[PDB]
């Protein structure tokens, strides 16, 4: 087939023909399959054939998507799509996707204004079912091209024949040649009669050629909005296989969630036109200007891979974490890990890898045992590890619930920093980058984690430990406020729940803390910290500068101090020789500077005592004091009810828009106060035994709040057309009309009665 | 007596007495109406004392915000708070604000609960009625302290006592001071018996005093929360007078639109914590970290002032192009700028400051005359001037309708970067940014401009002039790629009209192209290009690489060179010697190679063809090819129907929100011609024409919007009880009231 020919070109290019991806799906599908029963209990798999369909997506004439069942290879544009319904180990009943996908090998891969169009309706396809959306990018960008029927045709009016470089004066078209394109909307002139001939001035060049022209630039504007907008709706991811270049390049960043292969690059120009500009051969490679190694250590790239297969894997993975769909709670998994563990691994006052938190550690003294992290075993995958490794954030699963996560780094982080090619002074310069510290970087790399994982429809958990924010001149001319703010609108948009932990010896302190409140998104947020937490506006040594200074240290001095007191006692007797007194004052002020420092660690301590945990809840800033070893039972039952309640809650707030977040709380719990009975209120506040209880009333008398629903919607509807009334009297007489034109006689004879 | 005293206290801290700002706002309002009317007609300024009217709004007994009639100086917490209103330059017949501040003089200006609240509510308010906020910030955060109760009679329990630096065990209360803190809420202990003596080893230290505890904490978080929220509900502006710190550097951020009086700062940590930390004094002042020198350079901050006085006037400057309120339109003056005039400065090959472009500049020759710019004399009011300086932002007015505008820098930009005073390498580095280039910085400010004006609802006019994203390592490494994208995320969200314009001699290409396209936000987006502007996917230099490359320029010469055809002719000539070829071909490649610099040239020019305004109409990507000389104008009035027809289109929508926007279109250009005649289809397209017509309307077609409303609400209340059957009966109870009992009548005659 021109098949063999085409796969070889694709191969040649680095990278797979479009038609091969989708049995790319169903080989990284199997894999997954056998990577997952692993972690958890799955039912046996289903046969090949029957995990994985597909549908190609084809324009008709009209410009609209066509479901087509037709052999691969028959592409007749540069993009190729489809709808994918597959059978996972999370979603084994099945879950749709739509794929798009350049095929380099149709016009170096490039947009022109027909494949944009493909990519918009299957982008519009997603959106409106509510499912992912997938773009493998391997292309050139926008089309290119001049107007071949001008080009072999055009004449040069030069100053001088007998010399060119006395210069031209326009290009033109002989009558000739003219009388034919004209027909065509190939060009405009106005005619001219010049030395002696008769010429066709060429004023603008428009080209025959539909494509090649400035519509592919409002072509790829229009893909840009549709791109921005998707990632907004749904759950956008992109692999890079090749190349993905300017829109190509645009398209994979409004997308966000990125895997990128080896030897791929992601770029606005290259290196050819810059060395062009900069008159010497500077950079030797696009991956210079767009590799992994400039994409993945500034986080526009979340992960890399080494070929095309491991690419379609991770894309699998990911979405293995999240919902079927934007109406779809996230998906549950019966893990091998159980749940009602202790955690072996223990966070440490000595800096360690807070990976080791999460995922758990190999066992220092009897290997091969297992140090038990967190996160359920093998459920932990990290993004965009080497940019900002201040922080550290990916997704894993607690009991098998999938949940976003944000860790701190907490030994210090060596940075690496290329050296600027273009600039001959540039040395690669080394930069250390403090544990426990947001820089601008990993602010942004927190907000980044928050906005992609809130998208996908994750609850979060931040294991906060931060002891502020750089506020050096650097960072700060760096914007590190800019982006602190930003962790804010971050959190405020949140609307699933957002889980935040101070683990043992943590620590959690002014800038870091206010931007993290519960406060910002009540209705979301909860805070909570480990017995061996600590947290407070300000650390003790600053504290203690402050408000502990010397005047105070002596005034404790004088109440602790035997020998300061018997000094003290002595000045505090009547008639004392000015002799005397110098000395003993001389003696004072000696013990006094002897037992300063001494005692000003007993200040840093006394200060230390009003960062405590137990004055942390007493004062009604965080939900409840945890233990790290039984912190993961605690959050997977807490976080299973925050899930299920929030289910119920929707349901209400749907029955009736215009009841606060507060009320519909209220009137959720005086529901189960009414049904299960006053004695029995104290149930509330276990979450195993009410999350039972609420998934018993959600899956005969467990129609006890879906009745009450009913109820608030009746109501609410019945305002509804109430307040239409008010505003709109003269319509009342017509409705009624209308309404009484059916309903049962027994009831018409009521409607007279009321009246 | 205490106010002389307080007053003397702020000065000295080279700031403002709070409850002096009300009047700093009266003088600067009389400043206001004094400088506008060099640019605007005006009527005759209002008497100094009914300019403007404050009431203080302070926090009741539940916590909850109450209008309070009294005497200056009586706060009981370190911030205040009012409600004003006043009469200006563009709102003459009044408009509203909120103003928030930080008292500095109490508390050193921090931020406890009760102070955290007052500016909550105040807040709240200002959303509530859709009006700005303004926050005049100078404090220290948020508040400190330790349980001074505890303090004064604490233990400690020593290793040894012969010896202290044997060090301590714990800190404990003898059993009388306990018995008396106990029962206050002041800390936890747990008894213990040691060294014989009964002690109470002190576990957690909580405090009887409010104010100084992590409640502190929750409260800040909710105020930024708040800030955040705010600034994308109403219009939010803060001035910083002495220092903003902490808490109060982030609300001042999330605020965004920010003045700066000089030798303040906006610091996170003060110089002396950050070397406590450091071991050594790194840095030596707090503006070193926070100064104008920092924030007005990377865009933090806005404008710089160099007092308070200026601060308030600029707010109120600003203010002078903002809405009234979120419910309202732009404010519109009658400008002094006619607008049927030409514009006399013009945009150049050669580059030049595009400041002149949109403000003008003084004549070379005859001075002092005036070569007019776009926009109205004395409108363009700069933001963010010394940062990402290859884009130029700020406010103006057409015509007195103020609009957001972007220009860009055609002139190479020469940055300083300081050293790092932390690190003992850095010496500061000076970089070149080429011209008529978007940057990450660039692209940054490019971004936040457009959000800023946006949320003021402001219209925006573009005047595009991008060859491309710098796409170099060091700026991709920067995220150059991030920014560009947030363009598109920024414009799509725009709920006014955008213009964009491709002035003279200006240029768009591929990626700044893409990331602006009117395609983006087609609801509101429009494009325009100059008859002398240019643009493409691709440059033509780069174009002719990729496509006019060597083969393809021999061919030209090959049809058009004549000594090139001539020799062509004769190595096709036969029995020659092989001599003569050799000498023959030679002669050709020599040809050749001196042809092709001119050749290439030629490409160029051919490739240029492409690039045109001519093309771009025709294929259907810009809206119209304009003159810059009349492009004011016809911008003026264009955006004057954008305006008007926008706001009955809102009308429409309202009467019936089920209507697409392209439906509403379409019914309100059928109302036209069903009204002006089918034969007066053409007004339409005539901005000024139907400019007049829309607004007579507005102050026929009122009708028509009755009856889609009557029609809604009939269809609506239909398929509520479509929907929800057992409301019939209750439905109908209720609506008897309204009807005639010749009515009910009619009613009986069905039932």
């Amino acid at each position: 087939d021109l098949l063999q020919s085409k796969r070889f070109q694709a191969q040649s290019l680095g990278t797979t023909y479009i038609y091969d991806i989708p049995e790319m799906f169903r080989q990284s599908l199997i894999k997954l399959w056998e990577s997952m029963s692993t972690q958890a209990f799955l039912p046996s798999p289903p046969l090949p054939s029957d995990m994985l369909t597909y549908t190609e997506l084809v324009l008709d004439d009209q410009g609209q998507l066509v479901h087509m069942n037709r052999l691969p290879g028959g592409n007749e544009i540069g993009m190729v799509a489809w709808k994918m319904t597959f059978k996972s180990p999370e979603y084994p009943e099945g879950r749709d996707i739509i794929v798009i996908g350049n095929d380099i090998t149709y016009r170096i891969g490039s947009f022109g204004p027909q494949e944009d169009l493909l990519f918009l309706r299957a982008s519009e396809l997603a959106r409106a079912e509510g499912i992912p959306r997938i773009y493998v990018s391997a292309n050139s960008g926008a089309r290119i091209g001049l107007a071949e029927e001008i080009r072999h045709m055009f004449h040069v009016a030069w100053v001088d024949p007998e010399d060119p470089y006395k210069g031209y004066r326009y290009l033109y078209l002989t009558p000739q040649d003219y009388k034919r394109v004209s027909a065509l909307n190939s060009v405009h002139c106005e005619h001219v009669e010049d030395e002696g001939e008769s010429r066709y001035k060429i004023t603008d060049i428009i080209g025959k050629e539909e494509g090649i022209g400035p519509e592919n630039l409002r072509g790829s504007g229009m893909i840009a909005g549709e791109s921005s907008l998707a990632y907004n709706e749904i759950i956008t991811i992109s692999l890079v296989t090749c190349r993905a270049i300017g829109i190509g390049a645009y398209l994979v960043r409004l997308g966000q969630r990125t895997i990128q292969v080896e030897n791929s690059h992601l770029i606005l120009t290259g290196a050819g036109a810059l060395n062009k500009v900069l008159g010497r051969e500077v950079y030797t490679s696009n991956n210079q200007l767009g590799g992994i190694q400039i994409m993945h250590n500034n986080g526009v790239t979340h992960c890399t891979v080494c070929d095309d297969f491991e690419g379609v894997f991770t894309v699998l993975h990911w979405l293995s974490y999240m919902p079927k769909s934007v109406h779809s709670s996230v998906p549950l998994l019966n893990s091998k890990d159980p749940i009602d563990r202790i955690i072996e691994f223990v966070p440490t006052k000595t800096p360690y890898d807070p990976r080791w938190m999460l995922a758990g550690r190999p066992h220092p003294t009897q290997k091969g045992q297992w140090l038990s992290g967190f996160f359920d075993y093998g459920s932990f995958s990290e993004i965009m590890q080497p940019w900002a490794q201040t922080v550290v954030v990916g997704r894993a699963r607690l009991g098998g619930i999938p949940v976003g996560v944000v860790a701190v780094e907490t030994r210090t982080v060596e940075l690496s920093i290329p050296a600027d090619p273009a600039n001959l002074d540039s040395e690669a310069k080394i930069i250390q980058q403090a544990g426990q510290v947001w820089f601008p970087d990993s602010a942004f790399k927190t907000y980044q984690a928050i906005k992609d994982f809130n998208r996908e429809g994750l609850p979060l958990m931040v294991f906060a430990n931060w002891r502020g924010f750089s506020g050096g001149m650097k960072d700060m001319y760096d914007q590190v406020l800019k982006f602190g703010a930003y962790i804010v609108d971050g959190l405020r948009e949140c609307c699933q729940p957002v889980l935040v932990y101070i683990p043992p010896q943590a620590e959690l302190r002014g800038g870091s803390w206010v931007v993290i409140d519960s406060s910002i998104n009540p209705r979301h947020m909860e805070m909570y910290a480990d017995r061996e937490s600590r947290g407070s506006v300000l650390e003790p040594e600053g504290t203690v500068e402050i408000k502990f200074r010397r005047k105070d240290l002596v005034k404790t001095m004088r109440r602790v101090d035997p020998v300061y007191i018997h000094l003290a006692e002595r000045l505090g007797t009547p008639e004392l020789s000015t002799a005397e007194r110098k000395e003993l004052e001389n003696k004072l002020k000696e013990r006094e500077e002897f037992l300063i420092p001494i005692y000003h660690q007993v200040a840093v301590q006394f200060a230390d005592l009003h960062d405590t945990p137990g004055r942390m809840q007493e004062k009604g800033v965080i939900s409840d004091i945890l233990d790290w070893k039984t912190s993961r039972t605690f959050f997977y039952w807490r976080l299973r009810r925050l899930l299920l309640e929030d289910l119920v809650k929707k349901k209400i707030h749907n029955a009736n828009p215009e009841l606060t977040d507060g009320q519909i709380q209220a009137m959720l719990r005086r529901w189960f106060v009414e049904v299960e009975g006053t004695v029995k209120a104290y149930v509330w506040d276990n979450n195993k035994d009410l999350a039972e209880w609420l998934e018993k009333q959600l899956t005969g008398v467990h129609s006890v709040i879906e009745e009450n629903i009913k109820c608030i919607s009746r109501d609410y509807v019945l305002k509804q057309i109430r307040s239409l009334v008010q505003a709109n009297p003269e319509v009342a007489m017509d409705s009624i009309i209308h309404m009484t034109q059916h309903i049962s006689p027994t009831q018409r004879a009521e409607v007279i009665r009321i009246l």
